[PDB]
């Protein structure tokens, strides 16, 4: 029961009881923090509560100290202290943003503008009960039960009464009953189990609730600037495919940490590649959220770097198939691909934490607490998709409260820009560029003249609040009988029952535009399918239209996007 306050390091015994994280507050922090919150249980080596047989008195506000034990105002001898006095709650070695993390429910996104604009303990505090915040929510759905097996992949469930039903998308994971990892998509359901089982009826599932481990390492290390690249030894003879990158490299080693944002196309992967062939000793450490980012970077490694220097890290628990090609969990290979949640506790040169617009403050921190590096690398863009924030339901998050890289890069600007987009049409590239990078961005290649927009409201239905637009499927459809060469598009729109529907109709391999990041298509058909905030939202949008390299149609419900797309209209 000894440790170091959250707000000011001051050490004390006390913690605050009615806090979820319990976190240690000094005598002048927790007064303020009992003083102006509904939150009285203070807790020291035993609670602070009346002392007297049978008395309820919890309240620090209204206890004293009688001699060595705690007393109400009701049970306190004559020689009695008040527990609270002159701005301190007593204890050993004798906050409005504190108070407002700690008391918040997570539903609004002044709470996640609060947590990235904090005090880097208090950005700690805020991650970790948040993170608890959002377990404790997965008790609250029902439980699903298998009523029948229709086929290999597809079920009919049986729902908890009294409680609600969680979201049917892939973001929701269950576990069966333990039977392995297991999806569903919207009587009939379609089942996606992680691990191949005879799904039996009577079976139930639940969505995985997790224990939040506490947090020790700040979001962002200090930074340190330094005179000479500090630590590793570049090569002279540099690939004249990299040369582009040269100065950028020696920022990196002339830095403690540094950020580059890469709008989509300009080379995020081949710049973080190509850190490994300029520093060619250094021992990198390659880092994403997702699977999917990791195994894009192991691609471009498997191309320019030795394979047997190179190791996947995979956790025993397996939920999605990923990268093959190198030695598996060998934490000692040069090159280590690891996702932020399978990071072993190692040290290296380089770190080089990619898609940084979907990390957390907590996968920030887990990320300098597992490993210990000269300098760390952070790529991605904050014009692109976050990570979700199940929690919250009022006001937009804005690029700058992703997570303190993307505070950093929008307020003070980011270390590195990759300007030029090379896989766009330079119509895709003109509209993102104005949208979202200030003019920055510029085309490689020539407009294509295969990118079209059609301003088509349609009708708007709804699998729960997951939206559907079968009038814009339909004039995608008859788009398609008239332009054979985009038989092979992939169909995405901002919602999972809108690519379903399109799925049947049109046959084409379908993505929302949360799943498409970081991939890219040659042809891409986009039906807007309603005019939300969700699928208005100019990161979304900007993910959503740079996936094409060759041509894009846009099936638009919003007339300001529409104008904004630089595209040649389509009439009907
Ligand atoms: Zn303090
Ligand atoms: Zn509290
Ligand atoms: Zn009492």
């Amino acid at each position: 029961a000894v440790g170091a306050c959250v707000l000011c390091n001051s050490q004390t015994s006390l913690r605050c009881g009615a806090c979820i994280r319990r976190p240690f507050l000094c005598c002048k922090c927790c007064y303020d923090h009992v003083i102006s919150t509904s939150h009285k249980l203070v807790l020291s080596v035993n609670p602070y509560v009346c002392n007297a047989p049978g008395c309820d008195v919890t309240d620090v506000t209204q206890l004293y100290l009688g001699g060595m034990s705690y007393y109400c105002k009701s049970h306190k001898p004559p020689i009695s202290f008040p527990l609270c006095a002159n701005g301190q709650v007593f204890g050993l070695y004798k906050v409005t943003d504190f108070n407002a993390i700690a008391t918040c429910d997570w539903t609004n996104a002044g709470d996640y503008i609060l947590a990235n604009t904090c005090t880097e303990r208090l950005k700690l505090f805020a991650a970790e009960t948040l993170k608890a915040t959002e377990e404790t929510f997965k008790l609250s759905y029902g439980i699903a039960t298998v009523r029948e097996v229709l086929s290999d992949r597809e079920l009919h469930l049986s729902w908890e009464v009294g409680k609600p039903r969680p979201p049917l998308n892939r973001n929701y994971v269950f576990t069966g009953y333990q039977i392995g990892e297991y999806t569903f998509e919207k009587d009939a359901v379609v089942y996606r189990g992680t691990t191949t089982y005879k799904l039996n009826v009577g079976d139930y599932f639940v969505l995985t609730s997790h224990t939040v481990m506490p947090l020790s390492a700040p979001t962002l290390v200090p930074q340190e600037h330094y005179v000479r690249i500090t630590g590793l030894y570049p090569t002279l003879n540099i690939s004249d495919e990299f040369s582009s990158n040269v100065a950028n490299y020696q920022k990196v080693g002339m830095q403690k940490y540094s950020t580059l944002q890469g709008p989509p196309g300009t080379g995020k992967s081949h710049f973080a590649i190509g850190l490994a062939l300029y520093y060619p000793s250094a021992r990198i450490v390659y880092t994403a959220c997702s699977h999917a980012a990791v195994d894009a970077l192991c691609e471009k490694a498997l191309k320019y770097l030795p394979i047997d220097k190179c190791s996947r890290i995979i956790p025993a628990r397996a939920r999605v198939e990923c990268f093959d090609k190198f030695k598996v969990n060998s934490t000692l290979e040069q090159y280590v691909f690891c996702t932020v949640n399978a990071l072993p506790e190692t040290t290296a040169d380089i770190v080089v934490f990619d898609e940084i617009s979907m990390a957390t403050n907590y996968d920030l921190s887990v990320v300098n607490a597992r490993l210990r590096a000269k300098h760390y690398v952070y790529i991605g863009d904050p014009a692109q998709l976050p990570a979700p924030r199940t929690l919250l339901t009022k006001g937009t998050l804005e690029p700058e409260y992703f997570n303190s890289v993307c505070r950093l890069m929008k307020t003070i600007g980011p270390d590195m820009f990759l300007g030029t987009c090379r896989r766009c049409p330079a119509e895709i590239v003109d509209t993102v560029s104005a949208l979202v990078y200030d003019n920055k961005l510029k085309a490689h290649k020539d407009k294509s003249a295969q990118c079209f927009k059609m301003f088509y409201k349609g009708v708007i239905t709804h699998d729960v609040s997951s939206a559907i637009n079968r009038p814009q499927i339909g004039v995608v459809r008859e788009f398609l009988t008239r332009n054979p060469a985009w038989r092979k598009a992939v169909f995405i729109s901002p919602y999972n029952s809108q690519n379903a529907v399109a799925s049947k109709i049109l046959g084409l391999p379908t993505q929302t535009v949360d799943s498409s990041q970081g991939s890219e298509y040659d042809y891409v058909i986009f039906t807007q399918t309603t005019e939300t905030a969700h699928s208005c939202n100019v990161n979304r949008f900007n993910v959503a239209i740079t996936r094409a390299k060759v041509g894009i149609l846009c099936i638009m419900s919003d007339r300001d996007l529409y104008d904004k797309l630089q595209f040649t209209s389509l009439e009907i």
